[PDB]
């Protein structure tokens, strides 16, 4: 009884996890585009539709 | 007799407790997760599901 007793005062309420932060760290999508010297903007390669007035 | 009856009265109804209060002392969980400055704010990451209209 003791032992059951202090073995229960000590666990108290501790309830397990099975994981813990997932070692996958990286969420986005890795950037394949090209980039030259001819594209308006390093994120634009052109500007095709737009009109000045 | 005497000696009996003077124990009786000195214990009166005296009942042992075989416990006091647990040492241990810490109940929550310790807090891992980390803490950038990409954060949203100290207790959110990011407010991903969340939708402005």
């Amino acid at each position: 009884e003791a032992h059951i007793q202090m073995k229960a005062a000590a666990l108290k309420s501790a309830q397990s996890r099975l994981f813990g932060l997932d070692g996958g760290i990286s969420t986005q999508e890795e950037n394949t585009e090209r980039h030259t010297t001819e594209d308006v903007s390093p994120s634009m390669h052109t500007l095709l539709g737009v009109k000045n007035m």
